[PDB]
């Protein structure tokens, strides 16, 4: 019974991208600040063109899983649609912190807009759920944007480098690094050759509030 479960390993993803570029550059100067500091840390960055915040994992396994996922992002639109009526949802960046000493990520600052995030992440949890796809992780949720990954280095985590030390970052513990409008949700493939411009293979996308 517990064994498809068990197997359970997430291949697609929800991502809000960052598209505002006082956020992108800010990353940037971030990560080469951390590299100033201890030059082989370079290859625990994440791509610029990669920078997005996640809504949820799931494993999809075949086209007609593919397919499903599709449907159920077409379908989170109108849910979307009814908790924002029109209103910007507006994320801001500032605060950083780390899951296990090893994925480096800037946090959403507090304020409304979490919970109204937490809730759209909570509907499409479900709603997916609902038909049948698999989804979630033991890591609770937190809305996050990663700019390192300890993973991305395997060699250096046994020959030096097993944590992030959080006084690499101290400079840029209080800065505000911009907001991000919630325009675009795409659904991407975590292990398809990468677009052009560094950001994920996209299966589909909605856009919230266009005009």
């Amino acid at each position: 019974r517990k064994k498809k479960r068990k197997d359970y390993q997430p291949n697609y993803f929800l991502s809000i991208p960052i598209t505002n570029k006082e956020i992108i550059k800010g990353i940037k100067i971030l990560q080469n600040a951390i590299i100033q500091q201890d030059e082989r840390l370079a290859k625990a960055m994440v791509s610029d063109g990669s920078f997005h915040i996640t809504l949820l994992v799931m494993q999809l396994l075949n086209e007609d899983e593919v397919n499903i996922g599709i449907d159920a992002l077409l379908e989170l639109k109108p849910f979307i649609e009814e908790l924002l009526q029109g209103k910007h949802l507006t994320l801001p960046f500032q605060g950083i912190g780390t899951f296990g000493n090893q994925v480096g990520f800037v946090k959403l600052a507090e304020g409304d807009h979490v919970n109204s995030l937490l809730e759209i992440a909570e509907t499409a949890n479900r709603t997916f759920q609902e038909k049948g796809i698999l989804v979630g992780e033991s890591r609770s949720f937190k809305p996050h944007l990663t700019f390192m990954k300890l993973s991305k280095s395997p060699w250096l985590r046994k020959n030096g480098v097993k944590k992030i030390d959080p006084d690499l970052y101290e400079k840029f513990i209080s800065h505000r690094f911009g907001e991000e409008i919630l325009y675009r949700i795409d659904l991407c493939s975590m292990l398809k050759k990468k677009q052009s411009n560094g950001y994920y293979h996209c299966e589909s996308s909605i856009v919230i509030g266009e005009k």
